[PDB]
DNA sequence: ACCACCGGTGGT
DNA sequence: CCACCGGTGGT
């Protein structure tokens, strides 16, 4: 590993990892992915996507899906989707890229979450900006215009300061994983509950289903303990945030750690929480450098056209919608109706956008460092009853420091 | 190079 | 409100 080429160029065959799994085909893949959950056949489904490099984008550079990857049915309880590397014939040409249990928490738990979580953040919540919230051109509307309902991401836990090469509380005497607005110990201690909760019941699952990628952020588990969140031992996660009815324009999670992954569950409205519905609308995560595959997981060509037909791979059209443009750009540190389209993403078979459509309950893992990733925008955002909530758990880099690095950063000045 | 980032504290 | 801390991938 490897000779196959001289040179891995990453912008020709994806970026090369193996923390969530690897193999010489794609029957290595099955055989990893049934030893690690524990079943066999249909309760397993690979999908091989191909990365083309080119992005799949609206004509005003906001989020698009060009093929939906939906459940196929309720016996489909895994699906991963694998990259088989253009070119190689080694011990790892084929990598897993992300991995979805379909039935991940309890569904009582994910009804409970929504409800608390929607209500707790509408009320305290303090919003978190980020790059990713808006296009390039930092003058689009996807979340919203009105503050009061708009998208919104907000983050939890501990995250990476550059100002101090680490943990962004190593100055706070007594930090505030989940501080919301005010001063209210009282509901900030019940999201804590919540989101500790939730985190120690993902923990066993990420070890189950990616135990490489779990068993490297857990290395520094014992020398950086408050850097973890978590109530049992095997402590993964570091930060956490909420999006709620939020589009994720395309990203990587530039300063999650190395060899590590995301976790993210899914909360959806009231409307879209039986299999087999028609909701009103929905949110979709997207692989905007990938494109599907003429072929299902065995090889067959007419496997691949029935899951066509079937709407198991949902084939998308091209789209042209009104939508609004900011008369200014959104800085760092009035609006007008204009037309986007995504004519020109849909004539080129190689632009990618592969989504999936992740259903209440359940959990996608993968190396969000590393892929381009993004959500859609929904048609009317509204975060105090919102389409869809992710709840997004990863680790930073440089977290590996005891007491949010306390002494370390004390050392410095 | 060079932009822009899942920021918090202490003192006016 | 303000000054104070300054690491990097993608391009
Ligand atoms: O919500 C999702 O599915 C994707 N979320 C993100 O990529 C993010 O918050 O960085
Ligand atoms: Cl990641
Ligand atoms: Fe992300
Ligand atoms: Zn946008
Ligand atoms: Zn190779
Ligand atoms: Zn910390």
């Amino acid at each position: 590993s490897c000779r196959c080429v001289e040179q891995i160029i990453e912008k020709d065959e994806g970026p090369f990892y193996t923390h969530l799994g690897a193999g010489p085909n794609v029957a290595a893949i099955r055989e990893i992915m049934e030893e690690r959950f524990g079943q066999k056949g249909k309760a397993i489904r690979i999908e091989r996507v191909i990365y083309t490099g080119k992005e799949g984008k609206s004509s005003q550079g906001c989020p698009i899906a060009k093929w939906v990857v939906r459940r196929s049915s309720s016996e489909e309880k895994l699906l991963c989707l694998v990259r088989e590397r253009a070119g190689h014939t080694c011990e790892a040409a084929v990598i897993v890229i992300l991995i979805l249990v379909w039935e991940g928490i309890p569904l009582s738990l994910a009804d409970k979450l929504y409800s608390e979580l929607t209500e707790t953040l509408r009320k305290y919540g303090t919003l978190t900006n980020r790059r990713c919230a808006l296009n390039e051109e930092r003058t689009c509307a996807c979340q919203g215009l009105d503050p009061e309902t708009c998208g919104a991401s907000f983050s939890f836990g501990c995250s990476w300061s550059m100002y101090y090469n680490g943990c962004k509380f190593a100055r706070s005497k007594i930090p505030r994983k989940f501080k919301l607005l005010g001063d209210d110990p009282k509901e900030e201690e019940k999201l804590e509950s919540h989101l500790q909760n939730l985190s120690t019941l993902m923990a066993p699952t990420y070890k189950k289903l990616a135990p490489d990628a779990y068993n490297n952020q857990i290395e520094y588990e014992h020398r950086a303990p408050e850097c973890r969140l978590g109530l049992k031992e095997g402590r993964p996660f570091s930060g956490v945030t909420a999006c709620l009815d939020f589009c994720a324009h395309a990203h990587r999670d530039l300063h999650n750690m190395q060899n590590g992954s995301t976790l993210v569950c899914t909360l959806t409205r009231e409307d879209n929480r039986e299999f087999g519905g028609k909701p009103e609308d929905e949110q979709l995560h997207v692989l905007p450098l990938y494109k599907v595959s003429d072929v299902d997981e065995f090889g067959s060509v007419e496997a691949q056209e029935e899951k066509k037909r079937s709407g198991a791979i949902q084939v998308l059209s091209s789209f042209r919608r009104k939508v609004r443009m900011l008369a200014e750009p959104v800085k760092t540190c009035g609006s007008d109706e204009v037309w986007s389209d995504s004519e020109q993403s849909f004539l080129d078979p190689d632009i990618g956008g592969v989504a999936v459509a992740p259903t209440h309950g359940s959990i996608l893992i993968e190396c969000a460092k590393r892929e381009l990733h993004a959500t859609t925008p929904l048609k009317n955002p509204n975060r105090n009853h919102p389409t869809r909530i992710s709840l997004v758990f990863y680790q930073h880099k440089s977290m590996n420091e005891p007491k949010h690095g306390l002494a370390l950063w004390e050392a410095k000045m």
